[PDB]
């Protein structure tokens, strides 16, 4: 809930980046360090319990998916 390096994302699409192939090479209290093993992209998904929009989710969904 803040207005800087706001990663913070909780949403159904993370399921996604899961499914996608990327896999937890680190892991943290709240952010997942996803690196998926054909790409050099490193994914970081801090998952709090709570609703969150998928604005960061979809420019996320730009280095998960391309």
């Amino acid at each position: 809930d803040r207005t800087g390096s706001e990663l913070m994302n909780s949403s159904k699409l993370i399921r996604m980046l899961e499914e996608d192939g990327w896999r937890l090479v680190r892991v943290t209290g709240s952010a997942h360090h996803f690196k998926h093993p054909k790409k050099p992209g490193l994914v970081t998904v801090p998952h709090p319990k709570k609703d969150l929009p998928i604005g960061t989710v979809k420019s996320i969904q730009k280095s998960a998916g391309l």
